[PDB]
């Protein structure tokens, strides 16, 4: 079921009923991947208690190795997700990955707060939930107000209820790629007003962007500062977008490489410390103005560039 | 008070061999390290003449230099007669010693030229930095008589002179990167005398940091004349002049990157190839951002450092 093979304990519970011990594998192991194989987990509801107090395992779970945790392809019901977060609570999780699940039924508000793994990094990627505009409100019932790195891929929905959202104080990125319904529109719905006071870094490859100053508009909107912005592998067009906008004033770095742009969009920021503008279509070197003051400029791969 | 000459982890053998006449017997304690530095602390060691037979053939120990783990060795601080030199050199060729770095050193004294050819290790890597030799032109056809036609990287800095005589330097069949940084006296005028015609035909990377190079154009002009051809070129750490230098010359025709970084720079030079893959030019004292036809093609620029980009 399981295999410690170095840091790394792929255990594994696609079969029906599965050889738990094996889990005890997997204990003194940093890293640990789950594959539920889509398997679903909703009959351990009548058998497991979620206000458990494992005293026979407590110390157990307070004295594993783990540090980075990935769970996939499995359908859980909310009570048992968060049933797991609130365990490992006490554990020492860094990094969770949580990835092709199928979070079913709603789950009670915890009682106490802060109840979960004090994490830096928290990764979802296909993850659907009970409810669906309020999924983000409601997992963050159970974390800690540490994390450092969000990314969220292929959500169902990130039209969030702003409202109900909680400030992420440390929250220093956000990643939103491989999202390609956003769009800029969708980004201002997204971008919770207030919720990142220490965001810095904005990620949104593949994201349904399209345009700079379209995406500066959005950042204005939603009242947001930071230090880089990744807009990469989205098709950016050849259009006027938003004509005009201020870039958030601690902007210092640009990435639109991979976004098949042909001509150097206007609206860019008026310096920057890097600027990505590589593997793009422009078949004429970049004119005087047309460019901000740059310190690292990128234009690798430009048809303009190529001498073959 | 019981340091012994080497002193061994697992792979890095450090050995102390300053001590006025004494303690060779650590040696064994190597064996099986990748590295190997041998520290001489200046002494001199020209009394090894009379005790040792530079053309003995090493018997006794043969089989231990033909299974040693030795991989990068380093010998520096120390006055070693040629003879020694190669005599080791020779020895060492039977190992699988890859990279070799000679540092601090006095060699003297000629040594005959080897009976057979290509006796030395099999090297893809040489560094020297401030050795000095018997003759002073003849030091770099000499020592290619040891020398493996392999060698890829070739280092040299502070050398006492870079005038070889050119006509006995032989072809480097395989030398990829000649690094002659650290030579504040060769100048433009001595790069040419130190890159002999046709001794370096698969070059692609050639180094000159802090090597008194004014002016990029002058150095393409010494690459001319050379005949040279390559990839990348490091002139970082020159201090180069706002000067016309050479107003015309063709750059070698693969060059895609040239390195202008650190060097005080006040201005865009002038001369610089038409498209290049890459152009660091930061950290020089660029007051206005350059202009459009001032720079080449890039696809890579640098300028970070400069001050008109600073906004303190
Ligand atoms: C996204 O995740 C869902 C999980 O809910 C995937 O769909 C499930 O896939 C498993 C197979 O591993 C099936 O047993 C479930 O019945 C599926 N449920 C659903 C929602 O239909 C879906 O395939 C994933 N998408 C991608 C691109 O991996
Ligand atoms: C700008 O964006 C590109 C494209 O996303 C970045 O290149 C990728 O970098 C990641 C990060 O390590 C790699 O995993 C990918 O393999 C890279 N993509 C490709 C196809 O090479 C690039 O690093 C960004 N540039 C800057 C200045 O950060
Ligand atoms: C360059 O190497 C030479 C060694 O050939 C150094 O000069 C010798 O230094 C030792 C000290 O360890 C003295 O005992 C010798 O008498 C010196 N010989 C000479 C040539 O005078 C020299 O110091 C080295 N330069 C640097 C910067 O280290
Ligand atoms: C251009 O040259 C500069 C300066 O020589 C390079 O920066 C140095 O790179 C070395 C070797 O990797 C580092 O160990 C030093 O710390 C760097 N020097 C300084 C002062 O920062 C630079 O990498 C070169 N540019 C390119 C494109 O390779
Ligand atoms: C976005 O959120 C608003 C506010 O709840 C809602 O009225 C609207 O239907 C949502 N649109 C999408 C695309 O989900
Ligand atoms: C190099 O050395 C030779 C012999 O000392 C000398 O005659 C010649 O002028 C030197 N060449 C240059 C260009 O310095």
């Amino acid at each position: 079921p399981c295999e410690l093979d170095e840091e790394s304990c792929s255990c594994n519970f696609s079969d029906p009923k599965p050889d738990w011990s094996s889990a005890f594998n997997c204990l003194g192991a940093a890293d640990v991947e789950l594959y539920g194989g889509g398997r679903s987990l909703e009959y351990l509801l009548k058998r497991v208690d979620t206000e458990a107090d494992l005293g026979q395992f407590t110390d157990i779970i307070k004295s594993l190795s783990l540090k980075r945790l990935t769970v996939r392809a499995a359908r859980i019901p909310s009570r048992i997700l968060f049933g797991a977060l609130r365990v490992l609570g006490i554990s020492g999780l860094q990094e969770l990955t949580l990835e092709n699940l199928e979070v079913t039924g709603t789950a009670p508000p915890p009682l106490l707060e802060a109840t979960g793994p004090d994490l830096n990094i928290l990764n979802l990627r296909n993850v659907s939930w009970a409810t669906r505009d309020a999924w983000l409100a409601e997992l963050q019932q159970w974390l800690k107000p540490g994390l450092k790195v969000l990314s969220i891929a292929q959500a169902h929905s990130l039209n969030f209820s702003c409202e109900q959202v909680r400030v992420f104080p440390a929250l220093s990125t956000l990643d939103l790629s491989d999202n390609p319904e956003l769009g800029e529109r969708g980004l201002i719905s997204a971008l919770c007003p207030l919720k990142f006071p220490t965001l810095q870094v904005l990620a949104l490859r593949n994201a349904g962007m399209e345009t700079p100053s379209g995406v500066c508009s959005a950042l204005a909107a939603a009242r947001v500062q930071l230090q880089g912005l990744d807009l990469s592998h989205n098709s950016l067009r050849d259009a006027a977008g938003a004509p005009s906008c201020d870039w958030p004033s601690q902007l210092n770095s640009l990435n639109l490489s991979f976004t098949g742009l042909k001509q150097v969009p206007k609206g860019l920021p008026a310096k920057l410390s890097v600027l990505d503008l590589s593997y793009n279509r422009l078949d004429r070197n970049p004119s005087p103005d047309e460019l901000p003051q740059v310190g690292n400029l990128s234009l690798k791969g430009n048809p303009f560039l190529d001498s073959e």
